This record gives structure tokens, sequence and C-alpha cells, in this order.
């Protein structure tokens, strides 16, 4: 009998599924977490086009497991307490149509034994802190990595050090330390535990999918830096995910260890905001990539775009790949000239901001640096020369002749329309080497070093 099994529970942690007579006795009501978990289940189930296989780690009295089984899920629940599992099985029997299995077992062992594809979704609510306490942070990070590796998605409610209990002292400084090694993560809620005033964050984590309420898709690889050789400029607060026809930029506004300034957060916020603005409203006759999704919240913001073919110029340069400098410069200058005519300029023309397709046509890929108003744009023309030089001191005829021509122009005349015009006629232009010159060359060379 259920009554006896319930009585022999060391603790009625959760609501007893289907038995409201014990609702008052339950430490946690579970309705709030359930509402959120069911929402995420639905999202993922919709995306994959079917009911899910779900793994419930430290399943206690089976509330979440049974609740999901109720909606059609196939579930396996694990708990290391025999009493808990006995209740779960009993409840399952009262609901014979539910596809629900329960096993007495250790989370550590089950995770080690998992195979990829076995489960779509794993839930681990207020359990991993126990594992941290006995086995340390590094082992837990590995467990969670593997869990992520073998599933599509993972939901965790994580206990925190601020909680007033003795075990809090073993906890990481920040719960994100347990998951940040995983590819994708988002805060999805915060819950009152009724143990104390300190709430527990609930995180949605994945090593295989971008999981955004509006956009739920696999990705094939991701990176923590914008390009090969970026170093640590953004202090790792930015992540990039690449899928079949999309790129997802995910910016953290909030980082652990307080590492993001105020200024840096705001710049993350500003760049993303700025990028969305431009892409949603681009100028006529400018092939700009398309916006598939976007959003912001307190912790972070994101943008999903159409993917554009090709390789990043800076990589190609570094990896000594063969390039057509004429086609690259021509295509790029053409786009800059056209932007300018529409009263747009790009503040940051660099190799890491240029993408080159298989036909050696080049385009800009970072629209964070796009601007509308300012003498000007004389500075931008100047940097473009550096760009040119780095793309190759280094300029053969007629590129040198081109630059020399521009340098002979009064500064009021300098803009991208001019730069392009002269570029197009560069073979006709006088020879730089035949003139005193010689300074245009030395200035940029120093600039380009600088
Ligand atoms: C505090 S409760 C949380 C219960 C449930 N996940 C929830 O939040 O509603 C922790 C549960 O995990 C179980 N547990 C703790 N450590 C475990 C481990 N290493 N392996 C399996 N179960 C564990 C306990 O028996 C208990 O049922
Ligand atoms: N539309 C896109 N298609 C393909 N790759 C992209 C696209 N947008 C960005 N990237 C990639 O993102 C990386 C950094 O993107 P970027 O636009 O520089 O973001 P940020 O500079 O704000 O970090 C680039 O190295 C590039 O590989
Ligand atoms: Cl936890």
């Amino acid at each position: 009998d259920l009554n006896t099994l319930v009585s022999e529970l060391p603790e009625i942690y959760q609501t007893i599924f289907g038995h409201p007579e014990w609702d008052g006795d339950a430490a946690r009501d579970c309705n709030q977490r359930l509402d959120l978990i069911t929402e995420q289940y639905d999202n993922l189930s919709r995306a994959l086009g079917r009911p899910l296989n779900v793994l419930d780690l430290g399943c206690a009295q089976g509330f979440f497991s049974l609740s999901l089984a109720s909606k059609g899920a196939t579930i396996v629940g694990i708990d290391f307490q025999q009493e808990n599992i006995n209740v779960c099985r009993a409840l399952a029997e009262e609901n014979p149509d539910f596809a629900a299995e329960f096993r007495v077992g250790r989370i550590e062992e089950v995770i080690a034994a998992l195979e990829e594809g076995e489960f779509d979704l794993a839930i681990g609510l207020s359990v991993f802190h126990h594992i941290v306490h006995l086995h340390g942070i590094d082992e837990v990070k590995r467990l969670l990595s593997r869990l992520a590796d073998v599933t599509q998605a993972v939901i965790l409610e994580l206990a925190v050090k601020e909680e007033p209990f003795y075990w809090g002292v073993s906890q990481p400084d920040d719960p994100r330390e347990l998951i940040e090694q995983c590819a994708f993560y988002r805060l999805i809620g915060e819950f009152d535990t009724h143990l104390s005033p300190v709430p527990r964050p609930m995180y949605l984590v994945s090593n295989h999918r971008v999981l955004i309420n509006d956009f739920n898709q696999p990705f094939q690889h991701w990176q923590n830096q914008p390009y090969a050789g970026a170093g640590l400029a953004h202090k790792r607060s930015r992540r990039y995910f690449f899928g079949e026809d999309y790129v997802c930029k995910f910016f953290y506004y909030d980082m652990p260890h307080g590492i993001l300034t105020a200024e840096e957060s705001q710049r993350n916020k500003y760049e993303l905001h700025n990028e969305i603005k431009f892409l949603t409203q681009p100028p006529a006759g400018f092939d700009a990539p398309a916006v598939l999704a976007h959003g912001e919240n307190a912790q972070s913001g994101w943008l999903v775009m159409e993917k554009l073919p090709g390789r990043l110029l800076s990589d190609m340069l570094a990896a000594g790949e063969e390039i057509d400098r004429e086609k690259i410069l021509g295509s790029l200058l053409r786009s800059l000239a056209a932007l300018e005519k529409q009263g747009f300029w790009h503040d940051d023309v660099r190799p890491w901001n240029v993408m080159v397709d298989a036909r050696q046509h080049a385009r800009l890929i970072d629209f964070g640096s796009i601007v509308t108003t300012p003498s000007w744009p004389t500075n931008l023309v100047q940097s473009f020369f550096v760009f040119v030089n780095e793309l190759f001191f280094n300029l053969p005829q007629p590129w040198s002749n081109w630059l020399y021509a521009v340098w002979q122009e009064p500064v009021e005349r300098w803009n991208f329309v001019l730069l392009l015009a002269l570029f197009e006629k560069k073979a006709k232009l006088p020879s730089a080497e035949q003139q005193r010159g010689a300074t245009e060359q030395w200035i940029i060379a120093q600039e380009t070093v600088l």
C-alpha cells in the first residue's frame, strides 16, 4: 500500500503524483518547476517531431517523471534510495499506461554507462550539489559534459553557495562553473526552495542544439572566440554556433567572477542591439544576411542569422591559402562605395571581418561597426590603406599607383566613391616610383605595424 510506502519515506520531498492528500506534507510543491519543465519538454518534442525519451536523475518521489510520462514521454528515473523508488513504482502501477521505469542506482554510474541517443532529455534538479560534495567540482564537470554529450538537452536546477547550509561551503563560487564547459547554456528560471530565501537557478544546457524559445535547431560546431587568433578580447563572454544554414551569436551580459565590466556588458549589449537594427532594416541594393531570430534578457542576448558561404579572410591569409587580391578588393570596394552613397560606413574593415567565397568575391560580415554619421570619411579611407597593405612596403604596381593617386587628392575629396573610381582605372595611372612620393608608403607601413 501506498500509505505505508509514503510513511516509510525518509522525506516527502515532492508532491505525491495523483495523491493530493499529501500536498500539505510535501517540502516542495513542484508546480512551478513543472510548468517550466513541461514548456521546455514541449519545445523540444515539437522540434524533434515526437514524444521524448527522458532521464530523471535523483527522481525522488517521481513527480516530474510521472508528470512527463503523463504527457506521453517515455521515462527512466533513477534514485539511490530504495524507499523512493518503491513509491515511484507504486505510483507507476496506478498509471499502467505511463511508460515509466524506475531503478535504484547511483547517478555517477548511470551517466558513465549512458549511450548517445538513448535519451533525448535529461533532468537533474537539486541533485548535483550532493555529487560535488563527495566527489568534487572536476568530476561533476565531467559527468555533466558527458550527460550533455549523450543527450539533446539537459535541465538543471543547481544549488548555490549562498544557501545557508553547511554543504554550501563545498560549492563552487558560481553554479555556472559546473556547466560553462558545455557548448550552449541559458538561465531559464529561478525557484524558491522554501529551505531559505536564496533561490536556485534553473539552466537549460546543450552540446548539440541551440535552444532558444523561438529557435530550436542542431548546430555542427561552436566557438568561444570570433576568429582564429582573436585572443581574449571579449573575455570569453561571447559564443558562436554554426548550423546548416545559420549562425547564432550568443552574448553574455552577466558573467561569473564579476569579470565583465560594466563597460564590456554594455558593449556586448550595444553591438548586438546595433547589429539587429541594421539587419532588420538594411539599405536598398545591399545584400545583407537575414535575421531568423533574436532576443535579450537580463543575463544575455542573442541573434540568429542566415549563414553566408565562404571563409574568413584572416584565416585564409594565416593559413597561406591562395587568394585573388584584385577580386577581393574590387568586390569589397564596390560594396563600400554603395553603402557610402546610402549614407552608411563601416568602422572596422579588417581581415577578420571579411568573408571570401569560392569565387573569390568578398563581403563584410560584422555589422556591429556600421555607422550613419560622422572631416570625414577621411579616416576610414586611411585605415583602408592599412587593410590593403596587410592584405599584401608591400604594394606592387599598379596598386601603389592607385594609392599614390589618392594621396595627391585634396582631403575634402577622399571617400569610397573616389577610392573605387581610381581603383577601377589603376592600370592607366602614373607610376608612383617615378615620383618623389615617397611618404604615403612609409606612413601606412608604420600604421600597418602600429
Ligand atoms: C534533494 S532531492 C531532489 C529531488 C528531485 N530531483 C527534485 O528536485 O524534486 C535529491 C534526490 O536525489 C537522490 N540522490 C542524491 N544523490 C544521488 C546519487 N548520487 N545518485 C542517485 N540519486 C541521488 C536523493 O535520494 C533524492 O531523491
Ligand atoms: N553571417 C555569418 N556567416 C558565417 N559566419 C559568420 C557570420 N557572422 C559571423 N560569423 C562568424 O562569427 C565570427 C565572429 O563574428 P563577428 O561578426 O566578428 O562577431 P563579433 O566580432 O561581434 O565577435 C567570425 O569569425 C565569423 O566566422
Ligand atoms: Cl544541485
